[PDB]
């Protein structure tokens, strides 16, 4: 129920082997761990959790942008990318979580269908 | 060789039944007609061209925009949203031009592919 | 009436020496040369226009993306970005049209206030 | 040396009474309320902090937009937008965060310049 696609650009590209962290928020609010995984070649990233997994709830979408950027040689302005929502049953079931770099800005946008 | 992908930022979704236009730069510097569709219920529009007819040059895609404000109900700013750009033999081969939209507001991509 | 704004996000800054041509569809339907200048070092191109000479009609604003990117040395992948709009048509307005520059993307936007 | 400025790409519009709040990085790692404040009827915020205080260190800004889209009736995706960078860390700059808003979208850029 949740894709996340990052693309780059500078480069009119996907953005490859970018790490991405997702977090749920815990009832003490504190941030934890609920899947990670780096984006394929086509800058997507699947498989992160299953229906019965992602219950509603907020969950904060990481995406390791400095790195990437680094490794392509370039100095970037952010330390990271975040994308904060909450999950809701009684909207559509599939999450897409689209981000599109740049050294100094980031755009991000929701794709949310049954 | 070229897709046309367009998404909504008011409601996050694909933008749905949204008319494309495709217009080739001709040798007198008009435009003219290319290739045209609607797009889908994914919001992307496929087959527009094939790789024989997609020669080298000058392209605009016209995105039917105020159209597809007016249908939801909301007045918006721009008439239409154009993008124009060169096809180049020596970059990939695959051409991705995606658009986010809002009433007053549009941003866009290449994603550029082999 | 009309200001035009121009944001690089490679660099972190203003894009300066944008250059920018505003065209006014003519009732022959062809666009006619309303206006042009180029981005300050703020990247902002105020004194297009004046209210007077500002009347209703389609406005196209195009800004030279392709000519900033390759006087900067690089090769972009858009012609120029266009931002198509009625204006005026309530009654005169101030529009701002902003613009955000990537090499293989670019966002606008408008802010419209009524003075 | 810290500016927010927020624009709202339903409206065509600056963003007005967005809440924003600012977080620095403790030597726990921890993130430490900084400075706060709303934007203003031109859809920017000014005066969070001073160059002396604004010494180097990570910073977060968090812009409300729930808040926001809540305040006007309408239900948005995020939370918030939080940006997250490490500022003057060649010493002192001026920065200006900027924020584009939709209900399902948002952009951010940053401009920054040396005095
Ligand atoms: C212009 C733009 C494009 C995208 C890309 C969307 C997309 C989604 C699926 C396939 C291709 C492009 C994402 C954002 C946040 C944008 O601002
Ligand atoms: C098109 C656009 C404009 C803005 C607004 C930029 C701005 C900054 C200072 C003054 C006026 C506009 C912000 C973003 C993230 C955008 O994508």
């Amino acid at each position: 129920p949740l894709m996340v696609k990052v693309l780059d650009a500078v480069r009119g590209s996907p953005a490859i082997n970018v790490a991405v962290h997702v977090f749920r928020k815990a009832a003490d609010d504190t941030w934890e761990p609920f899947a990670s995984g780096k984006t394929s070649e086509s800058g997507e990233l699947h498989g992160l959790t299953t229906e019965e997994e992602f219950v509603e709830g907020i969950y904060k979408v990481e995406i390791d942008t400095k790195s990437y950027w680094k490794a392509l040689g370039i100095s970037p302005f952010h330390e990271h990318a975040e994308v904060v929502f909450t999950a809701n049953d009684s909207g559509p079931r599939r999450y897409t979580i689209a981000a599109l770099l740049s050294p100094y800005s980031y755009s991000t946008t929701a794709v949310v269908t049954n």
